[PDB]
């Protein structure tokens, strides 16, 4: 599996929605020209019920602290689902290879 694919699956679970609902949202947005990361942050915002800005800001405070996008996205996902950074990171690597 691919990192993006895995991220969507994790977001789907976080939201409490379908892999297919989320892949479809993903594609909708990507076709308007947005980068996969942007879109992923948007989908995370909806999973967490916060504003897109708010999550974008927050990704950027983290990134700036020296963290990487994948790391941050994984943390952001855990928050959205109300679980452990450590726990989602684990599912991610399990599903990835």
């Amino acid at each position: 599996k691919s990192p993006t694919e895995v991220l969507l699956e994790l977001i789907a679970e976080a939201s409490g929605t379908t892999r297919e609902e989320v892949k479809e949202k993903f594609l909708k947005e990507l076709r308007k020209g947005k980068s996969p990361t942007e879109v992923l942050l948007e989908l995370i915002a909806e999973a967490s019920g916060t504003t897109k800005e708010e999550v974008k800001e927050k990704f950027l405070k983290e990134l700036s602290f020296g963290k990487s996008p994948t790391e941050v996205l994984l943390e952001l996902i855990a928050e959205a689902s109300g679980t452990t950074k450590e726990e989602v990171k684990k599912k991610f690597w399990k599903e990835l290879s």
